[PDB]
């Protein structure tokens, strides 16, 4: 049971339970955008679902470790649902030109997937001390900038900005995924590297971030899903 | 299992399984509402299923609570579900006057949105005591303030006005918050500051009330859908 | 686990499958009839769905009792479902009216709606000891008088004289609760006030009577929705 | 948790998972056969779905009974599911003659039903030792005498003889009851009145025999559905 | 609770949140193609549905022997998943062919059903020591022969060639088989009659393959439906 001066564990429980909220939100809502846009909704749902899965586990871990006096979540057991949602968020900016019928490469896909993939490879192979933290960071970057580029100056940026029905939400995508995106690599610093976060702290952080860095994302989707659906 | 002459415990029961009814209900029924009214229906089936899930939660704390000899169970615990469901019913407002398709700036959605919270987290960093029970009621008032304001003299409120097949449930649903509503700063004043209430009767009361502060909410949303769905 | 010779564990689980079983029914099936009966349809789901979940309840309850020597299934925990379920399946009388598109008042549907909860609030005041039993049963077949006075010999009755394809069920549905539902004031007479029955063998009679008083009670109103919907 | 040469729980963790991928199968596909066709496939969801709760059931029983040095699963708490699943199953005779538009009184499906229930009961009541194993077992051969007679040559069969889309099928789910269902009274006999047979030997049969006493049994309708509803 | 370090419970944390999420994808995507490619979907939900509910239980057996200070996870209990998933996968080569207008035999349907029975039973016996495991592995290999026959150069194998719309992912497919699938009986070889590879590192690479030889398998075959349902 939760005890109500943890916070962490509040956080635990508000994030699962918005989580939950979001799933059914997209599912349900999916079924009534134009087929165009059933694929974008069907993909939101899913991150929201694997990450409700995911947080109802790791809320039961937490509560746990608090009984057991020493308070712990680690951020490694994120990476169970990152490798996930992480690149389904991803594509989610190719899907969306198809849906407005933009002309884009099956390789902006690809580009998208895999870079996707290398920046979380990298940040779990580090954190789960498989190899060195710097090691992990470097090869995480890497996928950073690819997917960066991609959504900022490559071919999806380009698309993005020939549609216009998309352009302004590509635009708000592309943000959270530049601004809100980066409380993960600063966490894998301050918190990892460096020591000077403390994994309550950061598991507060990410638990509210995904209100962020989930929900809003696919929000963003719905709304552009439903003005295109008229 | 729930002890003999716990009507704490038996309200939570009552409680609970109202509230999954309820969801099942909203869900249900949204499947063949016009489709103007489908995001309605989809917000009030949302709204039961958070209080559902926390629900269920929340009973078996209490039982484990009345084993264990000290019956409690925090009002704290509740803004677990209150902020996320509290700006969900807020924002029905702004939602049936689109789906009667009056006009209404997306101002008043945020204005909903935003008094909702300041409302809220006002009262959870009071009840957290992460600042003074007063200030946090002088806050949460001032979220109070917003939402009242908008639904009685504000946008929202003129808009229904105008518009005549959502006038009279937006009359039923602005009374619900004016008055039903009004247990939940009511319980802060005398349950919290004051001491005058136990959290006992407290919970029973905020249980008793879901019906109609959550569940009788949602039925005036249906029934105005459904007539307008004819 | 169930144990050898416990038919009222037995009973228990009979019953707790069949309600599963009957709300994916009405459910799925409700999905099939004409606009006009989904709407019933969905009622009967949430009574077996309620019911469904309580017992699933309920069944956990006994199985402890019965491990730990004393076994016990009190009747008052039962209104926890009736609460819910005995409105719903009340209120039923009127929507298939309406279904059918008989002329009748929104004042037979709050008749019928408060005359079940005064029959049932005192019932359930009567059990739980907050008011002697004679007075609990005494306020309660006032509100069984309403009710019968209803489907007999008030608005609901005539309206359905009137309407032809409903007559039928209308009159079966009349019977069960003039008949079926008998077996609920006599455990409470017997039972509880004389305590000339048992609460085993009330829970075995009550459990069994499940399958008329709820699950024929719906097949019955799908039955009229599925020739109607022709 | 399922040990190691266990024959009879690995039995119990197929089939139970089985039944759960056959109850979606069912459901998701019967969306999408004729309107006719949607109650048989409903029926056969139902069926499954019995099943695999109580095999959900049974199989913690058997795994607990394990480790409690003593396996044995009594074949009394398969009447659990057999009491509502038998009864699914043998009216689906009826469903699908109707679904062909076969003529066929209600006296026939009445006949299905009472025959299988006095089958039923004839063997629990003699099982659960309310009566004599030898009552039972001809209480319930007068049962079975009755169901095969409607399906062999009372009118079942013969409205299955004048149709020709629904005869192929009919002879198939005929003769799994005829074959198929025979383990049932021959464990009865061998197991139970005679004692030459153990319950974990009866716990495999039985389990291994519900792919074709149930799941092919929904299948060959599913088949004849699906080739109808072209 | 999983520990640290524990790679093993880490990757059957992560298959098993992939194979729900990959469930609701297929089952509601397949409401969305054309109804030729619907059961296609639905027997690729079924799979990775069958897949998530055994890696649920698995993955608490793992972690169970983790704090019992004997990590294992034998891959008997794998067989409980694949008896079922192994044939519904194969099946879903004759199903595509059927979906774009191939002509094919249903004796192509039984060949690819029998085989992979005797190809999966073969093994289980082997493993589960009913026979030795060098028998099990050559009946198992016998059954291996006929599906690849069939997929290569077989009924299916020709009418995949003479259609053009599902050329390409029958190709992909029967390579997925082919050497996606080779893990397989190269486990039990090296695994199991050779002792040369430990459960645990083949636990982990069974889990990861599952990436490909299910999900992957089944997004291809999501691919064909959508580009033939345009
Ligand atoms: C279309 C409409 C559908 C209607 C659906 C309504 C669903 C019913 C609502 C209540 C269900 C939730 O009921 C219960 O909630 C609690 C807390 O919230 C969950 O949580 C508990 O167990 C889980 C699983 O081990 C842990 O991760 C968690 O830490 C613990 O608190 C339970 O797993 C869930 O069974
Ligand atoms: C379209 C609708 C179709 C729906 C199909 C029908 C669904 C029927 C499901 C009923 C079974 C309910 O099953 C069980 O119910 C009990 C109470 O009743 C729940 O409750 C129990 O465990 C949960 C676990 O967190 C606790 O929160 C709770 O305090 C406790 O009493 C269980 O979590 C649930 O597993
Ligand atoms: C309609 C579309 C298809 C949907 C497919 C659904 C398949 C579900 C398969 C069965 C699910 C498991 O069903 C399982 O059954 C047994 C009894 O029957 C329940 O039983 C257990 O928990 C409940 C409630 O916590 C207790 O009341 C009971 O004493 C205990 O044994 C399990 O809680 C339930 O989890
Ligand atoms: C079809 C549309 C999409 C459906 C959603 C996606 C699939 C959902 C995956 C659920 C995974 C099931 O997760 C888990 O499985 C194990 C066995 O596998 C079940 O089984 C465990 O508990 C039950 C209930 O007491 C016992 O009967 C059983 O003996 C035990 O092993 C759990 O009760 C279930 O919670
Ligand atoms: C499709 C539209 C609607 C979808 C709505 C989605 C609601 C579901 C959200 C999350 C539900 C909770 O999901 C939760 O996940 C955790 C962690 O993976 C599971 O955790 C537990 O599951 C089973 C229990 O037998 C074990 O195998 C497992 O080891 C254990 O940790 C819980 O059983 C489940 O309760
Ligand atoms: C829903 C969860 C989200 C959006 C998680 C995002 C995570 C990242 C963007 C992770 C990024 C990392 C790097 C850029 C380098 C260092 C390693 C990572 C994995 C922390
Ligand atoms: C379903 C739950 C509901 C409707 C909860 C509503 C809660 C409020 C309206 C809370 C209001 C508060 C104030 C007006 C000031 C004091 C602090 C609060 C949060 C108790
Ligand atoms: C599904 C459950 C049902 C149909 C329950 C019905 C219950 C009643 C009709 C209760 C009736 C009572 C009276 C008529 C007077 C005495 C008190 C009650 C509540 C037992
Ligand atoms: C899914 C389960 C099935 C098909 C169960 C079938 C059971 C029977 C056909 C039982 C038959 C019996 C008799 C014919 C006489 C002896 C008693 C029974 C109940 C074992
Ligand atoms: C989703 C799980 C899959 C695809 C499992 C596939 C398993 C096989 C292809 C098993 C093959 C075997 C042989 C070819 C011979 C040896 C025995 C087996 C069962 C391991
Ligand atoms: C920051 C957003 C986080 C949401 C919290 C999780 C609750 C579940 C989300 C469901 C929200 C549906 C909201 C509908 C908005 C409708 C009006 C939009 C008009 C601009
Ligand atoms: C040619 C067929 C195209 C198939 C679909 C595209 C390939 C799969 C895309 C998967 C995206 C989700 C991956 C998340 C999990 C990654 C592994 C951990
Ligand atoms: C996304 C919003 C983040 C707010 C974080 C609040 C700071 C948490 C640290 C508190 C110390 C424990
Ligand atoms: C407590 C569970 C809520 C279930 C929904 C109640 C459905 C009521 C339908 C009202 C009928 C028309 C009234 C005018
Ligand atoms: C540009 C697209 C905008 C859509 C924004 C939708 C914001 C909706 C917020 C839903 C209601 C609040 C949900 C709870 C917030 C929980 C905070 C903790
Ligand atoms: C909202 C309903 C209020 C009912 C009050 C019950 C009395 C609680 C004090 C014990
Ligand atoms: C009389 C008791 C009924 C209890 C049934 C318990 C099992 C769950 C309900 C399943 C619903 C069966 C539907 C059968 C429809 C029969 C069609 C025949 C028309 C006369
Ligand atoms: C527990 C006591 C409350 C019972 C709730 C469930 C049974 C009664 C359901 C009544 C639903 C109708 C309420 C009125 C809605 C009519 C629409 C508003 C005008
Ligand atoms: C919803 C109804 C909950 C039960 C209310 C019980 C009323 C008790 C009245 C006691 C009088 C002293
Ligand atoms: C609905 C009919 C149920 C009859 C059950 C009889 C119970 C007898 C008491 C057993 C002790
Ligand atoms: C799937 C379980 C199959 C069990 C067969 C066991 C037969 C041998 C028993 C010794
Ligand atoms: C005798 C074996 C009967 C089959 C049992 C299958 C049990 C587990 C899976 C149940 C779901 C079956 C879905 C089958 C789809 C078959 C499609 C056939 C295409 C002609
Ligand atoms: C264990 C008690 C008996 C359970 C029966 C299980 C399902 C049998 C079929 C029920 C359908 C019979 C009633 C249909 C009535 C149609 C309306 C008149
Ligand atoms: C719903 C099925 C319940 C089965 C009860 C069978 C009872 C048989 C009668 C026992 C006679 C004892 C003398
Ligand atoms: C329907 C398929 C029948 C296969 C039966 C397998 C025989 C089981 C023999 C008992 C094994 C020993 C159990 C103790
Ligand atoms: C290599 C296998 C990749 C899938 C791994 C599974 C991840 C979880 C389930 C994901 C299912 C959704 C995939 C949607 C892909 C949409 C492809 C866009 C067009 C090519
Ligand atoms: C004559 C109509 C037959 C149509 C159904 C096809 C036969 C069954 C196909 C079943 C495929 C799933 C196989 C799983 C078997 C599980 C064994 C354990
Ligand atoms: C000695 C004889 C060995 C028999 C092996 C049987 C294996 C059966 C596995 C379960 C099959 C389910 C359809």
């Amino acid at each position: 049971m939760l005890q109500a001066g943890d916070f962490v564990g509040v956080s635990f429980w508000l994030v699962s339970v918005a989580m939950v909220a979001a799933t059914v939100f997209f599912f349900y809502e999916g079924m009534s955008v134009k087929k165009e846009w059933k694929l974008s909704m069907t993909i939101a749902g899913l991150v929201t679902l694997v990450a409700a899965i995911h947080y109802y586990y790791m809320r039961d871990y937490w509560v746990a470790s608090v009984l057991a006096g020493s308070p712990d979540s680690p951020i490694v057991y994120r990476y169970i649902d990152w490798l996930i949602t992480v690149p389904l968020l991803m594509i989610e900016f190719f899907i969306i030109l198809k849906a407005v019928g933009a002309s884009i490469s099956t390789n902006s896909f690809w580009r998208l997937l895999v870079g996707t993939l290398v920046m979380l490879i990298g940040g779990f192979a580090g954190e789960a001390m498989l190899i060195s933290a710097s090691l992990g960071f470097i090869i995480g970057m890497v996928g950073w900038a690819i997917i960066i580029w991609e959504i900022f100056g490559g071919e999806a940026s380009k698309a993005a900005d020939a549609n216009a029905g998309v352009k302004s939400a590509f635009n708000a995508l592309r943000l959270i995924v530049l601004v809100g995106w980066a409380i993960y690599p600063l966490g894998y610093i301050f918190g990892y590297m460096m020591g000077s976060v403390d994994s309550g702290s950061l598991n507060i952080i990410y638990n509210l971030a995904d209100f962020v860095n989930k929900i809003l994302f696919g929000l963003i989707i719905w709304n552009v899903a439903v003005r295109e659906s008229s």
